[PDB]
């Protein structure tokens, strides 16, 4: 497949422009713009962020910033990452992500994209933004 096919509608144009133009400079502009968007929903931002991450191979600048308006304190990032990795070793990643609540899953995404030790491949990114 390709990212544009399964992402959400609000991210589609940003993602289509990045797929089609993996120039680091342009993808950065696209990330910052959606990062700083006016009133956007978090999941949209996170999908753009994930795709940027995959295409540029960089940690998206300010990606943790987008969680500041939100109480994540009920969440254990380390255990979220551990449960997610375990799910990849059992071919259950998709069922696992779907069974997370919206915030936990966005939070997982940000930690994973920021974790230089984890490199998502394409299928991983696709199951994530689906």
């Amino acid at each position: 497949r390709s990212f544009s096919e399964v992402c959400c509608a609000e991210a589609r144009a940003a993602i289509i422009q990045m797929e089609n133009n993996p120039d680091e400079t342009v993808c950065n502009r696209i990330w910052k713009i959606h990062r700083d968007l006016q009133s956007s929903d978090l999941t949209t931002t996170v999908q753009v962020m994930m795709v940027y991450r995959f295409i540029s191979k960089r940690v998206p600048e300010g990606c943790f910033a987008i969680l500041s308006g939100v109480n994540t304190g009920m969440y254990n990032p380390r255990e979220l990452k551990r449960s997610y990795v375990q799910s990849l070793s059992s071919g259950t990643s998709c069922e696992f992500l779907r069974s997370l609540d919206k915030l936990a899953k966005n939070l997982l995404a940000v930690h994973v994209c920021s974790d230089v030790k984890m490199s998502l491949n394409k299928r991983q990114v696709i199951d994530f933004i689906s």
